[PDB]
């Protein structure tokens, strides 16, 4: 159906805030689709994304058939003046938001949740891992208490804990303490957020040999394929990355080099669901697991991980879920399978009233 | 909707015959989907495929929601007793037929042609190349006359000519004659159908250095990645292959080795549209062109090439088109964009009446 | 001598059953040869193999000199309509059965067991490893009791234990318990049946560093060479595979990549003895050991491992041996050397009466 | 000296227009530095860059010592909320403008042209190549006349001609005609602007074997390293690229892979002069020539090429030079060495009056 | 049957002479097997081989079952004191003679020619190439006359011509003259007998670019794998080698490095038929053609090429054929298929009488 309106929006949601920055696209039948990227919720930079949506993309969308999501992806991504200042960064993040909104429309029009629209479920239950208990800012005391709570009270058996102290031996100590505190059958991944260099990572990985580390996410600088490839060969600890990669080309470079074992596409960083599927298919071809980064707090990725056969487990951070018409939900470490039509990107009406910010 | 019947069929269509061997799948709403593989039309081997469909796959399909095409692909592909004698060959070809039928249903239920269902057109016109004028059995005078007719009367600007004489210099002579006869603006690809070894191909490619060969399809043994990689490095002539590869895994091996430049998935050889899309996405990640082999005489591939953004040109062989509810059609070297709901796999009643063969 | 009859057969033998699916080939002198592949004993899929034998291969065999086993291998394997839907899967499994039957005839006509026909014994005793005590379905209690019995009562000093729980630490625990229970001089190989991905295998292999694992069979997806190559470089635990590979080309890809150390051809998966010997010679060239997978429960492989100089040890599963005219036999962990003319593929006459199933 | 103001500006200069989009930075002593990126001059996208400068970077610059250009590069590039939506694209282009402005200030305060500030001249004369005669839009007669005029009347001995027709043989025809028209001592580089795929490029390069092509710029997709590496090995024609690469990391990937011989950093695409120097030093380490792309129409690059010892020749496009206080000037194919203090980025008042656009 | 005698022999046959140096092995049933290596017919070095046979191998053979050819190969090859001074050279050449004799016995006892014993014919006719017209010692006029006679009078369509002048341009001149004289449909391979170094070969191959050279045999030093690999990548001319390689290990090194395309095992250099088959199987795995070198003047290789499916064409040199009970025979460029029981290694009585030399 024809697109009749494209309206950007900015929500600043409490955890200082997570930025949900995106597009509401309306079609002639009254269906409204939502898509968004994720930000640090600084208004002036959020507005660069919304300005791209309203000022650059909206004119390319109005009057077009929203059903043509593949064709429209290319129309926007390859628009010469925009790709000139793009292929990555703010134009690509704005593209992601539009793309997700178009898929939300497709599934809504079909009257089904996105995982069903795409071809059905590949599992009866997508297992979750809890990231929210693992932030680097936590004292050891608080890291331990939250980890224990997640496992002993909330039924998680998979956690992700941040590392990245200047001296990685501090992280060895923290992880050692967590390993002593929780049951051995708890899986523990770690995440360095690109903080360390190759030699630092080599030493840390050797020192972590007995800690049963599930994966090491973003150990090295985001755009440095070779360091990751060298690290992967130097340790048995699996390397995970993808959060920060904007394109299928970047994923191909990392995957083909053996620089990543756990592939982490993100519809808010790549060009939406469209480019996500391309990367997930690339991972499938290599028989590598797809574990997407929660740039949208898993609101979209729950669908993709219920559907795409290379998927395994799914990141859980509960910050924003209750602000959506269909919150993600985890019970005893398993994601509920979505039921509502669309991609569960639709915020509650009150979310705009309470947390919305002016785009201009 | 629930699957209520699965009926295999065999057509032996004249050009000595082309085998259209597949499945008609009916759902509770009365919609009928068709999918098929392509064979040499020998009844006893055709019946191995249909028996797999009726005796092995039908029990796994009846009562299932046809909408769940992704889940059902896995259910059939990974059924233990079947994959034990599978992963390639008969079982995988039967899987392809089923998968295509499920996608035909999906697009029929949506009321749109498959290319539109998938997200819209990536081009206003898919250019064709004529393979039917180039068979190795043609005398030089007939090769010349047909090549010239296709170009000068029928408006093709792209041809594919078979090679594969025991002495490749005979093929050099034939191609030299065609090049002299037709305008220089005619693109001419060639196809060896896996007939030669590496050294033979090295010599031939060097001898063809001035013939402006667009690509060399299946120069070497189908399962030999390394020979293709070595050939690709030894010549500037691009290598095309894929029509004999059964799995995404095989395509990954060839693509990552630099053993193929023109990637040729085939929904009749891979596991249908489902696996085709995975391979096309893999090619996209490498920025390689997707030019599918006409194992279904382009009835399905016309949709996929109109849609998938890595697609370029499309093989044309006119043998069976007139036996379909929506025949492919090429005018002035360009494929007509399909209009009818479905994947244009539905044959006419006359085809079954005149050319249908008993499956048991 | 001329082939006068080709008759497929299906036996379902108790361990729910193992399928012995093959061909009985009769020559003009009254000699009858037997060859077979192995299946899960599901009648409808077994019949695809027998239908290939009767409907496609028999016409190509009747009247031919059975002595010409090499020429006939090519005649069947490369028959255009069949290789079109082959190179792997059901056509290739049917080929294996025919090939083995032809070799059984050759040795029977010569009046000697196959290992002697081929050129004599390379060892005085082929050592066995017991797989039958190691199934993944066994409780730890039963795994321990059977392992202990095999070693302490039955004289095995080599075992193979299955792994592949979703959490490999469960397999670490099981193997740790077995290692504690049996003497240190017991060799223990493991087998994952392609269940895990690369990062999972890396972690498991590191965690198994002190368990003295003899080899790790099929750790990764069967058609994924690169993951196996990366794993092999990441651990000192040797990688074994081949059970699932249909062709010499696939073996070459794995072997040349350093993706396999223990080479496991199988006459029931490859194209019979003919293709087995090619793969064993390929392994010999690389000075790698040949340890064939018991797809025929070692009835044929006992001959090949007594003869081929790259051979080392031999898998033992006792399910079907007593149904043959010359059962394999293991005493104190050593295979008896076969005595009877042929390839010990001939079932007892009563086996057909008791366990035979109609092919049509 | 302390930064007291940061003012973005947008110029749309006629050649349909070239966008000069940047920042004027004022220090407490009244010195004004100018820096800019280059765009297609579409106001709504230009404003994304200026908004980043005013809304995001200005608060990080005001009150800082402009002398600290290295520290300030890092402060802006790594500001967490900005790098989160950056590392490339809009934020990085805005960073480039700021960085160039700070270097302009540095050289102005020193009272010398930038090439002198940096350490003096590596050559008595930087030779130019004329790009402006070679646009793909030119008819053959106009391509010929302009190429000949540049050489025979204006004293150029180096040209760059666009390629990129759908059929590269049209480009072969055009280049053949130019080669026949002009003296053999004229160097002719070509530029495909990322239009073709690997196989197309292989065929074209082989067809251009006798045309004495100096380099082939951007033959392939900008983010595809492997295709460039494979092409570079397949032809003797040198590959040039860099004008679309945003980071030193991307340049390292291409250079180390042997995917580029002529390295083309651009201060308007990389993070200014600061990052340009890093890339030029990387090229120097590989003994590869540095030939920067004219994203700033060589106003800045004339300094960098006069100075950096890996520099060779310099692109010339005359579109905007007359709008600057110190226009580039080429006589007899040689660039004039800049004389005025600064980086020759200061535009004339008339340019703002006639071609300036409102940023908000 | 038990071996009752082992008698070495030396024949110096005229073409200055070719040395046929080997073993006659008698079994208890009176069957006599013959096998031999090929030498330059210098008596004192020939006697080293015969002394190894009589003094070292005979004691290991007497009383053994000749049927056990595989076991006996190992017994002799690995005898510690012998392998200590072996693995190549004299001991291995003597081993070859013994091995061939045992296979001759095997086929004689079976009452069939060796190609039939091994499993039947892979072709209706093995094509020959004439080497005897191409010796480096021939003047150009004699090279021309003989090449033309072979083609125009004797019906050869395949020739091999020696190269190896100090200045390879003399060889270019000779080959150019032959190419001008004979029809273009004549295939012409060349052979340098290890005379040149890598750079010399690179220049020669480039100079031969238009001479349609079928293969370049032994271009480089026999034990230098890397030079061959580098040459093979530098030219389209195929590299052939193997006639100087003693072991399967050496062949594996060359084949896996891409240093050979035409694989040339020789039963007189490798350890007989036994090792030849291993190498032929290795070549088959790589889909490379097997074209054995005539160290036994094709008396044995005619069988192996009629049988082994990787075989293609066969070298022809007529020097010694008339001295055998079953001479090779070539008519119209095709080898006669052997008919007599055995491996056609049995010499005529006259050969011993006229050309036999005392071994002690
Ligand atoms: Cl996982
Ligand atoms: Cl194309
Ligand atoms: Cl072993
Ligand atoms: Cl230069
Ligand atoms: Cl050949």
């Amino acid at each position: 159906m024809k697109i009749t309106a494209v309206e950007p929006f900015i929500l600043h949601l409490p955890l200082t805030h997570w930025g949900v920055v995106g597009a509401k696209i309306t079609t002639s039948d009254g269906i409204e689709g939502y898509g968004f990227t994720g930000t640090h919720a600084h208004l002036p930079s959020d507005r660069l994304i919304t300005s791209c949506i309203s000022d650059c993309y909206a004119p390319l969308l109005l009057g077009e058939d929203a059903s043509d999501h593949s064709r429209l992806w290319t129309k926007l991504a390859r628009y010469p003046s925009l790709q000139w200042v793009g292929r990555a960064g703010i134009t690509h993040l704005a593209l992601a938001a539009v793309d997700v909104a178009l898929w939300d429309i497709k599934a809504k029009k079909a009257g089904v949740p996105l995982w069903h629209y795409l071809g059905g479920a590949r599992t009866a239950g997508v297992e979750a891992y809890n990231t929210d208990i693992g932030w680097l800012s936590f004292t050891l005391e608080d890291l331990l208490a939250g980890s224990a709570r997640a496992v002993e009270e909330d039924g998680f058996t998979r956690l992700k804990i941040k590392v990245g102290h200047d001296d990685p031996n501090i992280d060895i100590a923290r992880l050692t303490a967590v390993r002593e505190r929780v049951d051995s059958a708890v899986r523990i991944a770690i995440d360095g957020n690109g903080k360390w260099d190759l030699p630092t990572c080599q030493r840390f990985c050797a020192a972590a040999k007995d800690l049963d580390i599930y994966w090491f996410e973003e150990p090295l600088w985001y755009d440095d394929v070779t360091s990751h490839a060298r690290l992967a060969r130097n340790t048995s600890i699996p390397i995970a990355l993808g959060e920060q990669l904007y394109t299928v080309d970047a994923f191909r470079s990392f995957i083909d080099a053996g620089a990543v074992a756990y592939v982490q596409p993100d519809v808010t960083r790549l060009g939406g669901i469209t480019e996500y599927i391309q990367v997930a298919d690339l991972a499938l071809a290599h028989r590598l697991p797809v574990v997407p980064h929660a740039g949208e707090m898993s609101q979209v990725h729950v669908h993709l991980s219920y559907w795409h056969p290379a998927s395994t487990i799914l990141e859980y951070i509960p910050w924003i879920k209750d602000h959506f018409e269909e919150p993600i939900h985890v019970r005893d470490g398993v994601y509920k399978r979505p039921e509502q039509p669309g991609a569960s990107t639709t915020p509650l009406a009150e979310s705009f009233t309470r947390y919305g910010k002016a785009v201009k």
